DNA sequence: TGATGACGCT
DNA sequence: AGCGTCAT
């Protein structure tokens, strides 16, 4: 009826860097540019663990979480860049700093929510209203949308041909007369995101993709539809067809046990199928919150706000100790707690200088031969010896060894600074 | 054979 | 508070 909310109130984008760590390394080392290449951590174990892959290497079947020695079997000419190691562990500072470059650029356009090291949500509703005012109600030219795909359109034989036919159908259909058409608002949003992505590339060298829609889940889904170096507009109207063959697990938060249970309990495969169930039925199976969430989401509606948050809320350091490397002496545990604590102290001091805040809680987490114990103590001083001494103090009792020895051995250590306050 | 980070439940 | 889920 005239009172059925359609979840078209906002314009939300999700901007995600293409093969991010790989681009960081390629910018640094021009010999890696436009080549099959990957970023690896820890060279000794099977050439190291692949944690990022260029699109060129992806064409050979190289993936994340593959051992480099194995990746080389698929791609003999694969080039590799190694993650920095400091104090005996992988150190991700280069990637965090590149991340800050990008986030700082996006923050000029609109308030952002840092969703991860290489992606951010953007609420463009106000920016769109304003840009709609700045225009004299002039039509939107395709030239303003050079890398934009309109999902579901068109309805030639080469990719760019298709892209342009879809875009032309979209723009030809557009009611630029009313400033309150959600489709018009999304289109202006897409123009702004073209501008943002251009500024990111110009000012960092980094390419990215984006999704533009009415909420975060649709924006995120849209982003991945046409990668790399392209952006995708998913309109409200596109949702029934898009979801009609969209596996449940592709939607953010449904990739795990809950999505599996949706599939198993309801006996469905695709997002669209969820529409067959009453809100009450879905709530009965998956709980009040999840139920309402699913009922709205399968109709393309979601209300989770883009949160005004550009900085991580926690600062952490962890190290696994697999197999025979598991820690078995107290001196070992103490030494590694110290390495972790020294990295953490460096990052915390930098953080306090840049961001005018101080962490107040230290979380210590271990695994014994995914977390054997998690204990918190006060963080009152940015001092590595104190933090590691305190960590030790709070995991001390875990040692079942009556004997200078640690039993069972520890296969993971984790230090996390949390509960920031202004300073 | 990894290193992170946000948020939900009780 | 501690533990779990989901994700990059
Ligand atoms: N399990 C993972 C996933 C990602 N990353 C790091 C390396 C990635 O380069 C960066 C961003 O991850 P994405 O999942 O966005 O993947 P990419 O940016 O590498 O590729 P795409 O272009 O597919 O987004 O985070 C990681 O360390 N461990
Ligand atoms: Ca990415
Ligand atoms: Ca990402």
């Amino acid at each position: 009826g005239p009172h059925m909310a359609t979840g078209q109130d906002r314009v939300v984008a999700l901007v995600d860097m293409d093969c991010f760590f790989v681009q960081v390394e390629q910018r640094q080392n021009p010999h890696l540019r436009n080549k099959p290449c990957a970023v690896v951590q820890y060279k000794s174990w099977k050439g190291g663990g692949i944690i990022a892959v260029s699109y060129e290497a992806r064409a050979f079947g190289v993936t994340m979480s593959m051992w480099a020695d194995d990746a080389k079997k698929l791609c003999p000419d694969l080039l590799l860049a190694q993650v920095r190691e400091s104090r005996g562990k992988a150190n991700l500072t280069k990637y965090r700093e590149a991340s800050v470059e990008v986030m700082e650029i996006m923050s000029r356009f609109a308030v952002i929510e840092r969703a991860s090291i290489d992606e951010a949500y953007v609420d463009l509703t106000s920016a769109v209203q304003e840009r709609l005012q700045k225009l004299q109600g002039q039509p939107i030219s395709a030239d303003l949308l050079p890398s934009t795909y309109i999902e579901g359109l068109p309805q030639t034989v080469q990719k760019e041909g298709m892209r342009k036919q879809g875009l032309f159908q979209w723009l030809d259909s557009l009611q630029i007369d009313n400033l309150t058409s959600p489709d018009l608002q999304l289109t202006v949003g897409a123009v702004i995101v073209e501008e943002m992505r251009a500024a990111i590339e110009r000012e960092t060298g980094f390419q990215c993709s984006a999704g533009i829609s009415h909420n975060k889940v649709l924006a995120k889904l849209a982003c991945g539809l046409n990668k790399p170096n392209r952006q995708t507009l998913v309109s409200h109207g596109s949702v029934p067809q898009l979801f009609s063959q969209m596996p449940i697990r592709k939607i953010r938060s449904l990739g795990g046990k809950l999505g599996a249970s949706v599939i198993e309990i309801l006996g469905i495969e695709y997002m669209g199928e969820l529409t067959q169930f009453t809100e009450s039925q879905l709530q009965s199976h998956f709980g009040e919150k999840n139920g309402s969430w699913l009922y709205a989401m399968c109709r393309g509606i979601e209300h989770d706000p883009v949160k005004p948050r550009q900085l991580p809320k926690t600062i952490g350091c962890s190290k696994n100790f697999p197999g025979k490397t598991a820690l078995a002496t107290r001196e070992q545990v103490q030494w590694w707690l110290l390495q972790l604590a020294q990295e953490l102290e460096e990052r915390l001091t930098k953080d306090r200088n840049d961001n005018d805040r101080v962490a107040t809680q230290l979380v210590v987490s271990i695994r014994v031969q995914l977390s054997s114990l998690r204990r918190c103590c006060a963080l009152t001083r940015y001092d590595a010896h104190k933090m590691s001494h305190d960590a030790f103090t709070v995991i001390k009792n875990c040692n079942t060894s009556g004997i200078t020895e640690w039993s069972p051995p520890l296969t993971m250590l984790f230090l996390c600074a949390t509960k920031f306050s202004a300073s």
